[PDB]
């Protein structure tokens, strides 16, 4: 019986036997209700791609917790040079960790790491399919609509986190199409409202996806559900 | 009632209330019928990926026009350091500009930026779906055949620009398959003939795609259609 | 009547009128039964992506043979600076060489080139569809499961090499799904066992894919089949 908390933008914290955080953009995240000090003990950090609003505080959280960062090969190379413990994977690959299974899923996006004024290659972007005690969480990362999402329908995902903010990621209309492709038991919208460029009508998303038969739960930053 | 002009290779100029150019490879483009001075006022420049035969003269055109370059996050970072005004997006994302909507579409290709002798990471490659006054133009950028194109069928695209030159991009046979996937009202072949490596039998493309029920319009560089 | 030899990890050697090697990771490859000196004359080297366990000894093999390396634009740029003869292509593109046709196929993965301590951008990762005297070989490169593989079903591939090692690439279960998508006449598992991280139950793969109606041939490193 784990606690899954949305912390704003794309930050998702999973508290169970082990504690896992995805795309830990805490410092400088204007809708994040906690500071780094407010986080619990962290065991794993999952990073979907290199962009700073996802990579976030991964280095500091990992070092302060002796946590392992799970990401693609190229991002882990970058982090390794920062003195961070990593477990590299790549797109479509999966591994069984002490807490459960992680699979990196395809995304259509980019994965540059901005280090000073230099854009470093951070592999290709992903999402994560996480299986813990028979329960499945999908975090799509940053992505546009892609037919690769149809590969997830047979998984019978319990909770799918989908970006709806538009411009850099799917807007509301395409995220509805994604929800229909994936057919999760519940969908949670994310990556909206953080800046005005990614404003989204989240109430309209909930209304439209529920009309297609998929339950939607709107989590404000700091709110949680149990799996 | 806009004027859409093919200027050779992958260069497409849209003249309406605002003027938009896609992949503005003008200087050094051996099939381009105009020089930079021959271009009209430009409001927007769309860049599908980092390769020089698409990025082209984007920097000079933007600075001489105070134009905005629309491209992915990584390419816009590169251009920003060149003093260019940008509006960053990423794959599958869309935004409503003063002239109409632009959506970046998935492509399967690469996006290196050659800066001197260094290959800079330019994100992931895209195409563009452009909606202006209810009319839709698809420019596929450089790409191979991908099932992501099937996402465009429901758009009822008016004009689709598809590469047919082979080697770096789809050849004639795969571009026919793409046309069948997308089902646009009209298809225009591009990215062929510019160099001998990308020779294509464009008359055979027209013949084969029309046998599948899709009207093909062959535009020589400098020729145009109205939308 | 060509000889196709699996040399371990992802190394595939095709001996015919011309000799072709794919992802020539020889030196430092712990399951490779030959040393560089043990290779025959090489005419072409195909590199699916930038990762060192695939790029491998491409530079030394090419220079010692005056061989041409076929890969994406970005990888060929890197190799060109190493003094290597290249023929650049990109994803979905094809070209007819003196020995037959090569087409680069989509993969979902990454393509960083590790040069010293720097990660260089090596384009996007691919596989190869090779057509020689009417016979077709698919080498998927490193990849996760992707619907782009369904584009290959109509090719009636004779032999498909698929990664099954998990973590960085498809595991056994997803590779079975891939085999069903592609429907080749025979499948050969690869990219497993080389390190403990990519252990795979290869006998289980053979059993499961044959239950789906696809013949599987397990080649130990050094074993071959004729096409
Ligand atoms: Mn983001
Ligand atoms: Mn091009
Ligand atoms: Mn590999
Ligand atoms: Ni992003
Ligand atoms: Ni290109
Ligand atoms: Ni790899």
């Amino acid at each position: 019986g784990m606690k899954v908390t949305f912390l704003g933008h794309a930050v998702v914290l999973i508290e169970g036997k082990k504690n896992i955080i995805i795309d830990p953009f805490i410092s400088g995240n204007p809708v994040c209700p906690v500071k780094l000090e407010g986080l619990p003990k962290i065991d794993y950090i999952l990073v979907t791609h290199g962009h700073g609003d996802h990579l976030g505080d991964a280095v500091e959280i990992a070092k302060k917790n002796d946590a392992t960062v799970i990401s693609n090969y190229e991002i882990c190379h970058y982090l390794g040079k920062k003195g961070v413990k990593t477990h590299a994977m790549h797109i479509g690959g999966s591994y069984l960790f002490d807490f459960g299974r992680v699979k990196m899923t395809p995304a259509v996006h980019g994965s540059g790491i901005l280090d000073g004024d230099s854009m470093i290659y951070g592999g290709n972007p992903s999402g994560f399919l996480i299986t813990i005690e028979g329960k499945k969480i999908y975090h799509a990362g940053d992505t546009g609509l892609t037919r690769e999402m149809e590969l997830l329908a047979e998984e019978n995902v319990d909770v799918a986190f989908l970006p709806i903010g538009g411009n850099f990621v799917m807007d509301v209309e395409d995220a509805v199409r994604a929800a229909v492709m994936i057919k999760p038991k519940k969908v949670v919208p994310m990556h909206y409202g953080t800046w005005e460029l990614i404003f989204a009508d989240v109430e309209l998303f909930k209304k439209k996806v529920e009309e297609k038969g998929v339950e939607c739960v709107i989590l404000e930053p700091g709110e949680s559900l149990e799996l």
